[PDB]
């Protein structure tokens, strides 16, 4: 360069050629790692844990605390807000850490005409094509919305044209654990969940998350072949620095929006058991087997919150709540698209402005992973009706755990061991669920000078079952004993 293309000023006229020629070189010279502006990480944590058991109600529990890394790299960003006016297809966002916590900063200033390309099952190729003057939220809104009033009465009313379905579920952690799966935006459906953190950590619950996006229509933007094509002649060169942008912090594209419905669902259940994944997974699909018990038990001591994004009028977040019978009714709510539908973002995707390439965040964090297994109280009942005298010897051992993690067991006893005993007699024994090696001996006295006592009764390590009846009757002579075991 030199004279020619320059003003005799040697300033560089607001609303001229050589000003938006002076920004595209601007964008151009700009150097940036990619990666590293896009990279971010949650809490760091340490990799030993003890191992503890708590007494519940009815429950024992014994949890195994561990360590666990996640690490997901996504060019994809989750909506989660509706009155965002800066979440328009060609948006110009600045890449700093508001762009990585999911509240952008929106560069605001006097845009170029901006073509957009929008996939419809029922556009022609030649009619998908718009043309936006002075591309803002509202602008972009309102020739999408016109554009679907058009193909909807001349092709829209064929009904299954059917949302794209996409399943994301996973167990529950924590906050900084679920941020990383669905993005930092979660956090403001995550507090409008309420998702009970302590009580998974402390083995009371279980929870899982499960996303559902519909996806009627997506919006997208050509590559943009120069940076400076993006702006009018009178955005300057002073007037980028003035907002801060350089190569430190440089510009991005949202280069398409995801329109359609979005649903949080939230499955959080006192059940400790192993098979509450096979509860939860057959409860989406909506095949509840034929079973009574088995499943229905963890099931209606399950409670469900959910949040809606999107579907029948355009008004922002529903939170709803009930059992399971609704589950299946959720995923058929947006199945068809219509136009009474008007669908809104759920997801983005964005690319940097100086050559195109689709910006991929990577997020990771360290969570502490928590395993849980439980053991029900049981009843020890005893009765004797038998014509004798009868001697009980009931022993066991409560399971404890140390500081350190190690496995204690204290030795217990019926403090009526060795009495002498006669009908008719009954007791219940209370059996914590951290009792083992259950125990119980009976001997019965036969009055035979020779042979004064007689065995009846001699088994160990009893299973906890929920209710058992040892029921001793007959005589010195032919005692009689039954073992009766309740568990369901």
């Amino acid at each position: 360069a030199h004279h020619h293309h320059h003003h005799s000023s040697g300033l560089v006229p607001r609303g001229s050629h050589m000003a938006n020629k002076a920004v595209n070189d601007f964008i151009l010279a700009m150097n940036y790692d990619k990666k590293k502006l896009l990279t971010h990480q949650g809490e760091s944590i340490e990799n030993r844990f003890i191992k503890e058991g708590n007494q519940l109600p009815d429950e024992f529990v014994v949890i195994e605390r561990k360590k666990r890394s996640l690490s997901t790299n996504t060019s994809d960003i989750s909506v989660t807000a509706t009155n965002d006016s800066r979440l328009y297809p060609g948006a110009l966002l600045v890449v700093d850490e508001t762009l990585l916590e999911n509240n952008p900063t929106l560069l605001a200033v006097d845009r170029a005409p901006m073509t957009y390309s929008i996939d419809l099952p029922g556009l022609a190729s030649s009619d998908s094509f718009l043309q936006v003057e002075d591309p803002s939220n509202s602008s972009v809104r309102g020739a999408v919305n016109d554009l679907l009033a058009k193909w909807h009465q001349d092709y829209g009313q064929v009904n299954n044209v059917p949302a794209r379905m996409q399943y994301e579920k996973i167990t529950a952690h924590s906050m900084e654990q679920l941020k990383v799966k669905f993005g930092s935006a979660f956090e403001k459906t995550g507090n409008s969940l309420d998702i009970d953190f302590n009580s998974v950590h402390s083995g009371e619950k279980q929870i899982q998350i499960v996303n559902f996006k519909q996806i009627y229509y997506t919006v997208s933007v050509d590559a943009v072949k120069n940076p400076g094509d993006v702006f009018q002649d009178t955005v300057t060169v002073e007037d980028l620095k003035q907002r801060g942008i350089s190569a430190e912090r440089p510009l991005v594209y949202i280069s398409s929006v995801a329109y359609g419905r979005q649903v949080y669902l939230k499955l959080e259940t006192t059940s400790k058991s192993d098979e509450v994944e096979a509860a939860f997974e057959a409860l989406i699909k909506g095949v509840k087997v034929a079973p009574q018990t088995e499943w229905k038990q963890i099931l209606d001591n399950t409670e469900v919150k959910a949040v809606i994004l999107g579907g029948d009028p355009s008004s922002g977040a529903r939170v709803v709540t009930g059992k399971v019978d609704m589950v299946e009714d959720l995923i058929q709510e947006g199945s068809r698209f219509t136009a009474d539908h008007p669908g809104l973002p759920i997801s983005y995707t964005t690319s940097f402005l100086r050559d195109n390439v689709v910006a991929t965040f990577q997020n990771s964090t360290d969570y502490v992973e928590t395993k849980v297994t439980a053991y029900r109280n049981g009843d020890l009942l005893l009765d004797h009706s038998g014509a004798y005298v009868a001697q009980y010897y009931i022993t066991w051992d409560e399971l404890s755990y140390d500081h350190q993690g190690k496995e204690v067991l204290t030795p217990k006893a019926w403090d009526r061991n060795g009495q002498d005993l006669t009908a008719h007699f009954t007791t219940s024994i209370p059996l914590k669920g951290n009792v083992r090696n259950l125990s119980v001996k009976i001997r019965e006295c036969t009055g035979l000078a020779w042979e004064w006592w007689r065995t009846v009764y001699e088994k160990t390590d009893l299973p906890l079952v929920r209710k058992r009846t040892i029921s001793i009757w007959g005589t010195t002579l032919y005692p009689q004993v039954e073992d009766k075991v309740e568990n369901d």
